[PDB]
């Protein structure tokens, strides 16, 4: 008799007025001429072939096969065809490469982040490998010798699926992930054959990694003569496999069985003499990898806001199809008010995100003012923790908006919450990033540069007045209030950005 | 080399100063004589044999076996030994029965709810069957003929596992759960044999049920020739199986694959001429079933707060074992402030819950004033939506407090979020209960009785002023503000209750 | 250190001297011109893309999805991409269609059976659907009205994957498969709409079926008012789905969890008013369906022998790679003698199979003598039970030849035994076919025609003497000796055929 | 409507006339007084609580958990409660210990083998650990120092579940299992703490083992100064865990996913400095472990015949419940003749098995004549390969006797074939044991002692005449015919034993 119609998606570029308004403000005419048709195309893929491949990957999670039938240690990771297909899309659509083709100045990074914004929610979180790939490319561009750059960058930035590499970023060990000072991976001097000029061999265990689907990784290790703690750490480049395709003295222990991001392989592994090449100098590892973090944290933000948009698209569509007590849900004043509130949060998030992406683009093309560089540094952790918390809140409300159906996995709706919860954890928790914000304040007059910016652009906001009072408090009291400070700034900046983009 | 020590629990009665303070206020001396050692005993089981049985049930979810090997339709649901054991615990510890032994007046229900509070978080949500069992006993006690009470109550209230029955409550159909007016299950006059005086046969589909875990159920159906909508619905009692152990014309379609509560069988089923007995008169179904809803909503609340306590117990213990940047997490001011904030929320929730539990007890022993009965009616939906939202927020924060480990299933931590999300959905969503609160106001001056209660018991405040101003608004403006109104009231009653119990 | 190299296959046409000798004897020059390059091509696919697709299908068995997420009964069966691909191969390589292109007279069927012989062992038993498809085409060709032939034959005999249909054959019910007289499926007159001229609606349960893999099926049912037993049964044609792709009143109960053939969906289903079209007259069902049985039994035989060849190819290759006590296994006299014995059995089986395949071809093009038609009738059940038993014996010996590895599933070797066991059970057990042989003798002097054939074609022998003595026995003594009689005949015909083909 | 009744078992002692006749011949009066009531009791357990525990273990196969949630390598093997329960039965019922309590002389081993015969088919192959436990106890009794015997034998032979140990026998490596000469496990001298007087540390990989549920194991290793090949191998004792329960430098790679014996943990593991104690002298390992093989091979035989009896009990019962073509299966002459033939094979197997068990008992109490010791040596491999092949043949026929149902796993019938196939592989393949027979012939005039025995007890058998002609052939021709020779002897001896026991 009666059966409920479930939610349906529509082209994600055409359905997103906020994104279109933002790009009209941030993209110059020559950029729009190329970007808008590309984006409209990607928006179509997001609800057609990508959507199916993502569903396929989520329904067939990766499997570790440590041994072949005759006892050879192979450490294969079996993935779905859909997962492999989503990697190919990332290459051919230039989801990473677009940022590094800086034809459009600062707008190149904006255009790229718009591609990521459409791609990510339909990628089964392949966007995580892409974040680390982008971060790795920038790090190599900034710090690596010309020969290493010549070998690796054409792969990371390739638009050809056959040559495209992704990178892992292997920073977490059992001792800590927030704090890497306890890193126990040793780097012994290495003299031998290599295809990339390896200088050391690495011995240690990496506790969360993206396993072996990536061709390279960056990691931290402690050379034989180095000091303890963070300043005995150097940055290292390594390749996972040799010519023939066998792992370079890398052993996978197991895959993590995770709350969400289930299509994404996350492994514990051991480096057992893995050949590697030091980048930068002894002791410089932590501060050099800091430029990988800035990019991955802005990826995380954009992916979290794309996730919000996907949850709300499903909720909006359902609200026009589900009836209760005589009315469609969208026509119940309380239900509509809840949706409106979530959409308002979304608008803050997407404006804030692209405001920061623009700042990032400005810095990457050398056109950022001293003030803009400081703003980028302060706002990046704030953006990340802000959009992450919002994406979890919104995903949970959307699960509840579907009622009982929201709690049953074959509707696809519980995944929204399971996946969203990752965003406030990966690349730094709310508290770790709140403290990074407080430490950004202590350098280059950054607290005052932020204050001047807020006074210049919206002196009369309710957030600024409260924020000023908090910023006068003691050191440890500011730490205790660090979250409140972060969200006041995030909200103040979101409002400024929304006005700037006419949202 | 280094391995992190994971969280450990300790006796849940001794470790809970809040619960002890509340019980010292609410239980008279004679009740304490019986209750406190029972609770200390149950608090030990909660972290020993129950914890093991719950883990086993969560690791071995129920499985539907529709057919035996020779083609007989049997619709068996295979469960773990741990799940069966937790059912035995519910009987022998009197997790339901304690409330119906009313020697301690209003305190009998308070004592029972303290038992539930300790039991639920170590029950793999067997507490859900218990809520529906308790609700069914109350409905039968209030409305059923003497012969039906004599048959069924000794099973529902038994302390002997061999005799104990649980009940299902089958309201939800595909057309709706919030709104049951679209109920399509027909009740035809029945003149066949039964063991319980069946009067009708039921034909329809019940879309979320507790499957065949229960020996009986209450449900709604539309008798032949009855009016459309909720006004044509009657309340029906049925038993699931006959003498031989065969399902009484009930077919299980499948089990739901759920976000959480995975040990709990939740089934879609069809009634295919299921004999049933009408309770009460034609047209009275929804109003009679409200006494099941009120009890299950208070169970939900107590279970949500027990869940919060469990999440925080794990976080607190971990915070004394995990180090970062040289210090235990508990010694980082921001982490400590976050924990303190979550604990403050916990204290509001438990005080509010037992305040309402005491009111329920008062009404059940006939000692509640007219105003207190009205308070109970108004505060029950508020308590439910209030504690549910807090439980989800706190579980998500606790997941993030464990960092990466928090996101990995074998630590047991992701389950906190997956399970918590259920609390804001079953037995009513936030918005549906917000509206139930608003309809309660429009009956017997309930809004005015509520307001006098808040004014008498708490000083003037901006929140109070804000609430009074909201309560005068338009029909539709009150609806738009229904959530804000509910949380304003919830916060006020929580403060009042915390003061009363010296928390 | 040391790791054993596992078995490898090579092109299955080039590696099979027996098959090549048989085809040089049975195929005329014009047939060889077409067939030999086609077969060499298929022999390559059998060890490349087909082998990969079969492994994938065996590793991802079909899954029944009875309900969509919103409660619609859809009864989907999800299969692997590999399974779908192997269906495409069957069409494009003309694994069925080749027989019905009778330009080469009796040799068209011989050529088709050579294709099946190479295809089947790398098909994850998709060859089972093909047998039933071939059988259905023959039944329709022989018995169906022109309009039904015009509709259906272009699908069954299509070489285009977009147009190709397979058929199921639904005979078995819970009461019996060997004996269909207890068939309980009723056929009521039907006056509704259909796309194929349906005359009845079917109501009953079919206990082993190929589920919804097929677009059509043949089945038996009892029309209203018909006699009891097999004499009341008629043959029915039905299509599984309508225009919209919805099942035509067919419900799938579940898939069988089988010892082997795990990639093949085998379902229990209920016909719940399924429109169907009677073929032939009332009471003629069993006799008309015999032309499906005869073809499927010869398919079974060829598939059993292809299975034997696959098992021995693996054993032979392994025997040239595995060492024990200083020598390759092939150089141990006892191991070599065991292999030689299994190979001698293989040669009997393949010669016997193609001998009967040639007879089938002769009859299908109208060129078979009266005696040869009778030989075909007698030898078909014998061939089937004979090759089946040999396939099981040889598979078990090959499992043991691999030693411990033979018993471990990821080597692929245990599957040889699990799959082989099916061959002696479907389309008739050893005893049921032994009795079919005995009833065939009692019709048209068939026993005497058989005996003259053996005497003319083979010298006198103790086996021959033993057989003649058995063929004169009592009604019940012949039954007790039915197996011995069948294997005596099978061995005699195998020797005669081997001599004829110079094996 | 119609549903088939499935097969049911009855007390396995009372239902087995062949076993009872054998024990009346082999057990003296004082032995029968104790044994027969014990056996009747075990026969009841075999079809009640053991049957359920075995089903439970087969439905919940063991799982390897290499890491705890915090990264500690624990290599846990999770087993079902039923598996644990079947171990307890083995201890309390004295399934091993009974043989070593030699109150009844040679009849003690017979009584024990009768217990094994009833136990094994209902043990989910826990009888395999018991075989290795028995073998280990005998080896220690024969060759170990008094102090080691004092420590270990009370555990192996315990009737108390709390103190009972099982043993593994770790002889197979990747290089070979039939041939152990390629053993690569090194034994370095060890000086340190041990609880059992360890003398060496072991380094190597064992390719098939019974994992970590056993407390001890025997294995072969090559000391630092030893020769290559088999005479550089010494026999070693080791314990798997220390005081606290952690593995003694043993790492489990994975469990095998096997054709059958699915309840039994079979693991690949590495010895990584595992402390061990040499038993016997350097170079003596292979010949000392030969006395473990003799016991495990007779266990295998008895278990294989118990397996035959179980398959036939199910088939016999089904044959009295399934009808086809108007008659119960048992009443169809061809079906009855097939059953009779299988039962005749069973009678040969059980008589042969207990004839050899009696010989074993005679040798263990020092009462075997020179001729009887030689007969035991020659007949042991023959018994093992004979009963194994018969059990596979009979299991396959029984699967087919159940028709389609026989091929579907939830009937329990396919397991009969999957499990039976192990018997011809473990502890030696048919060919390896056939060659061991031929080598037994070359010592102590053994071929002539066997001939004299056959001439004395049944000169007129058809087997002897054929056997004599084969035994005159050349060395390599005897090897080529080794299987035929083995089965002729097996059949000749089975006939002699059947006459001796009045079967």
């Amino acid at each position: 008799n009666f059966y409920q119609d479930g939610p349906q998606l529509s082209n994600t570029f055409r359905s997103d007025e906020a994104l279109q308004k933002i790009l009209k403000s941030l993209l110059p005419a020559d950029a729009q001429k190329v970007a808008l048709p590309h984006l409209e195309h990607l928006g179509e893929r997001a609800v057609t072939d990508m959507l199916t491949w993502a569903q396929e990957a989520e329904s067939q999670p990766p499997v570790h096969v440590p041994f072949d039938p005759w006892g050879r240690r192979i450490d294969d990771i079996k993935t779905s065809h859909g997962w492999k297909a989503l990697e190919k899309v990332a290459a051919e659509e230039g989801i990473v490469a677009t940022a590094y083709d800086r034809r459009f100045g600062a707008a190149s990074r904006v255009y790229q982040m718009a591609l990521l914004y459409l791609y990510s929610p339909s990628s089964a979180i392949f966007s995580c490998p892409l974040a680390m790939t982008d971060g790795a490319a920038r790090a190599l561009e900034l710090y690596a010798d010309a020969d290493l750059k010549a070998r690796v960058l054409p792969h990371l930035l390739s638009r050809d699926p056959k040559t495209f590499w992704t990178a892992g970023q292997w920073m977490t060990e059992r001792t800590g992930g927030s704090d890497v000072s306890g890193t126990s991976t040793d780097a012994h001097p290495f003299t031998g054959t290599s295809e990339f000029g390896a200088t050391h061999s690495l011995h240690g265990t990496k506790w969360f990694t993206s396993a072996t689907t990536s061709q390279m990784a960056l990691t931290l290790a402690r050379p034989d003569g180095a000091a303890p703690g963070s300043r005995g750490l150097s940055l290292f480049f390594l390749e996972l496999r040799n010519d023939k395709g066998e792992l370079n003295h890398i052993q996978i222990h197991r895959l993590k069985d995770k709350l969400g991001t289930k299509a994404l392989p996350t492994a514990e592994l051991s480096l057992q003499g893995t050949p590697a090449r030091m980048i930068g100098g002894v002791g410089e590892g932590v501060k050099r990898i800091a430029s990988v973090l800035n990019i991955t944290r802005i990826y995380n933000s954009i992916c979290a806001v794309g996730h919000i948009r996907r949850a709300l698209d499903l909720a909006q569509d359902y609200s026009g199809k589900r009836q209760a007590f005589g009315k469609l849900l969208k026509d119940h004043p309380l239900h509509k008010s809840t949706l409106d509130s979530l959409e308002a949060d979304f608008r803050k998030c997407i404006a804030f995100s692209f405001f920061v992406a623009n700042l990032l683009g400005q810095e990457e093309v050398g056109e950022a003012s001293a003030s803009e560089k400081i703003l980028l540094r302060v706002l990046t952790p704030i953006l990340k923790l802000y959009t992450a918390k919002k994406s979890i809140h919104i995903s949970s409300e959307v699960v509840e908006m579907f009622g009982g159906a929201g709690y049953v996995e074959d509707t696809g709706i519980p995944r929204l919450l399971r996946d969203a919860q990752v965003f406030s954890i990966w690349e730094g928790t709310t508290n770790v990033l709140s403290l990074d914000m407080l430490r950004a304040f202590e350098k280059d007059q950054a607290g005052q540069i932020l204050e001047q910016f807020l006074v210049l652009n919206e002196a009369g906001s309710e957030e600024l007045v409260r924020l000023q009072k908090l910023l006068t408090l003691s050191g440890e009291q500011k730490e205790q209030h660090a979250r409140e400070i972060a969200f006041l700034i995030g909200n103040a900046v979101a409002r400024i950005a929304m006005k700037k983009y006419s949202l």
